[PDB]
C-alpha cells in the first residue's frame, strides 16, 4: 500500500516539476531567441529544444489516462528521455548563445564558454545513453548491462 | 477507494499542470511577438496558440464543478485535445519565428530546422488525429449522457423540495 | 465525506490554479503592452483584461474566509465568470496585437488572424452567456434552461 | 478534526498562492516600468504596489510561525489588507500605464480604459474599506490578544523550565 | 500527533513558497538591472538583493537533510531573515530604479515615491530588527522583550 | 511509518522547488545576457550557471525512479551541490552584471558591490566545500552501494522467473 502510494505520489510530483520546467525553458529560450535580432546550429537547436521539450509535455497529456508495468516504464522512459534532451539542448542553447553575443565581439570568451561545457556534456551524454538504450532493449540487458559498466569502475579506485 | 482517489488525483494534478504550462506558453508567445515588432501563417499561428490554450484553460474552470462517467470523458478529451493543438502551435510557433528572424539573413539555417521539425510533428498530428477523433464519434454519445445527468439533477431538486413540506 | 473532502480539495486546486493563471496572463499582457511603445481598443481591451482578472483573484482572498450552499454557489459562478471573463479578454488582446504590429505591415494577416477567432470566441460567447444567465438567476430555471438547449441539438445528429 | 483541518489546509493554499501572486505581480510591474524607460502618479503607484505586496509576502514569512484565534484572524485580515491594495494598486498600474503608453498618441483611448475602469474599481474599494474597519477597530482587542498568548508562552517555559529539576 | 503534522506541513508550504519567491524576485530584478542599460546604491542593492535571496534559497537546500528544536530554530529565523532582507531590499530597488528612471526626467516624481516608502519601510525596520535579536539571543528574552514593547502600546490606546 | 513518510515528502518538497528554482535562475539568466546585447569570465559564468542547473534538473529526473540508503544520500548530495553551484554562480553573475552593466558609466558602484559580496560568499563556498567532500569521499563507497543494489534488483528478476513455469 505505501509503496503503491509512493509511485503514484512520484509520479504525480514528476508530473509536475516536467510540466513547470519544459514549459519554462521553452518559453524563456524562444523569448531569448527574438530579443537578439554556426546559424544553422542557432536556429536548428533552439527549434529541436522547443520541439523535444513539447514531446515531453504531451507525454504528460496522456500518462493521466493510462502487463500495465512494462507499457508504463516505455513511456515512463520515453519522458525522461525529452526531458534530458531538452536539458542537453538548454545548455547547447546558452553555448550557442554565449557565441553569438560575442561573434563580432570577443572570440576567446565564446570559445572559452563553448569548452568549459565538455567535461558536463559528457556525464549529460552518459545519461542520454543509457535512456535510450532503454528505450530499444528490456530491463535485464541494462540491468545487467549497467553492472558491467560499474563493476569495471570498482577495480579503477583500488588501485590509486 | 484507492482507484477512486487516484483518477481524482489525476485530475487535480492535470488541473494545476494544464493551468500553469497553458498560462505560461501563451504569456511568452505573446511577448515574442511584440518582441520583434509567410507573414498571414505568423498571425495565424500565434492567434490560434492563445486561443486553443485559452480553451484548454477554460475546460480547467469547468471539470471542477464535476452517466457522469461519459460526460467526465468527453470534457476530459477536449481538454487533452486543446492542450495537444497547443503544443503543435507552440512548435509551429517557434518555426516561423526562426523564418522570421533568419528571414533576410540565412535561408539555409530556418528551413534547415522548419525541416528538422517533421519527425517529431508526424507524433504530435498523429495523437491530435486520435483525440479528434475521440471527439466527433461521441458528439452523439455525450450530448445526451450529459441530459441524462441534468435530468437526473432537475429530478433530484424535485424529490429534495417534495419533502420540504 | 468522500464528497465533502473532494469538493473542498477541487475549492483548493481551482484556488491555487485560478491564482497562478489570472497573475500570469495580466502580467504578460501588461508586459506585451509595453513592449510595443482601434487604438481605443487595445487600452479598453488591456485594462478591463487585468481588471477582471484582478476580480478574480480577489474573489481567492474572500472565498478562504467562508445556507451556506446558496452563497458559495453565487459566488462561485462570479470566479468562474470574472475568470472566463478573463480568457476572452486575452484572446481580443492578441487579436488586437496582430492587429496593430502588423497594420502599416500587411493587412491580409491581421484580418486572417482576427477572422480565424471568431468561431472560439462563439464557443467562448456561448460559456460566458450561462455564466452570467447562472448569476442572475437561481440553478433550476437554468438548468431546465440547459435541458432544453440540449435535447433541441439531440434532434440535429440523428437527421444526419 | 475535519474543519481544522479544512482550516489549516486553507491557509496553506492562502499562503502558497499569496506567495506566487504577489511576488509574480510585482516583478511584472517592475519589469514594465524599467520597459518604457501625472508622473508623480506613475512612480507613487509602482512603488506602493511594490511595497504593499512586500508586506503581504512577509505576512506569509510570519503566519507560519503562528487567544490564538483573534491574533490569528488580525494577521489574515492584515494579509488580505495587504493584497487587496495590490490588486488595486496593479490595476491602477496598468491604467497609468495605458495612460504614458498613449499620451502623446491618442488621448481618447487612454482616457476611455481609465474610466471604464471605474465600476471594478467600486467593489475593489468597497471591499477594501471592510478589510481596513476591521483593522483600525481591533487594534486595541489584538495587541492584548498578542500580550495575552506571549504571556502563556513565557509562563509554558516556565512551567516546562520547574520540571527540569 | 496533528501538532507534528502541522508542522512539517508548514515547513513544507513555507519551503515551497521561499522557492518560488526568492528566485522569482531575484530574477525579475536582475532582467529589470539589464533592461535599463546613487548608482552605488543601485549596484549595491541589486547585487545585495540576490545574495541575500540565494542565501535564502541555500537554507532551503539544508533544512531538507535535517536538542534538534534549538537548532532548527535558529535556521528558521536565519531563513525568516535572509528573506525579509530580501523583501526589503526589492523594495529598496523598486525605489532607486523609479530614481533612476526619473532622474534627467522629473525629481519631484521620484522624491515623491522614495519618500512615500518610509512609512512601511519603518514596519520592514521593525520586523527586521525583532529576526536579528532573535537569532542573536535565546527565546525567552526575546519573548519577554516583545511582552514589554507590547504592554507599552496597552497604555496608548486607551488614554485616546 | 511517520519518518519515512516524512522523508518522502521532504524529496517531493526538494523535487518540486528545486525543479521551480532550478530552471527560474536559468531562464532569467539567459534572457539576461541576451538583453544587454572581464568578459571571458561573463561567459563562463552564464554558460557554468546554466549547466550546473540543468544538471540539478536532471537529478530530479531521476531520484524519482529511485544498500538503497546510501545511493539515495549521494545522488542526494549531488543534487545539493549542484543545486548550490547554481545559487553561487547566480550570484557570481548578478556581480558581473553589476561589471558590465557600470563598466563605462561608474567603476565605484560596480567594484563596491563585487566586494559587498565576499562575507555572504563565503558562507556559499563553505558549504560548497562540505558537499564537495562528501562526494569525493564516497566515490568508492557509493559506486558499490549501486552495484549491490542493480545486482538485487538482477538477482529478484531471476527470482520472479523462476516462479513462472
Ligand atoms: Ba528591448
Ligand atoms: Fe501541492
Ligand atoms: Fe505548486
Ligand atoms: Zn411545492
Ligand atoms: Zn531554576
Ligand atoms: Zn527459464
Amino acid at each position: 500500500t505505501y509503496l503503491s502510494w509512493r509511485k503514484l505520489q512520484l509520479s504525480r510530483a514528476k508530473l509536475k516539476a516536467s510540466s513547470k520546467t519544459s514549459a519554462l525553458l521553452s518559453g524563456f529560450a524562444m523569448v531569448a531567441m527574438v530579443e537578439v535580432q554556426m546559424l544553422i546550429a542557432f536556429a536548428i537547436c533552439t527549434t529541436l529544444l522547443v520541439a523535444v521539450h513539447m514531446l515531453a509535455l504531451m507525454i504528460s497529456t496522456c500518462i493521466l489516462p493510462n502487463p500495465h508495468e512494462r507499457l508504463h516504464w516505455y513511456i515512463e522512459t520515453a519522458w525522461a528521455f525529452s526531458t534530458l534532451l531538452g536539458l542537453i539542448l538548454f545548455l547547447l542553447e546558452i553555448a550557442i548563445l554565449c557565441w553569438v553575443k560575442f561573434y563580432d565581439l570577443s572570440r576567446r570568451a565564446a570559445w572559452s564558454a563553448t569548452v568549459v561545457l565538455i567535461p558536463v556534456m559528457i556525464i549529460f551524454m552518459a545519461f542520454a545513453i543509457h535512456f535510450y538504450r532503454s528505450l530499444v532493449s528490456h530491463k535485464y540487458e541494462v540491468t545487467v548491462s549497467g553492472i558491467r559498466e560499474l563493476e569495471m569502475l570498482k577495480e579503477q579506485m583500488e588501485q590509486d
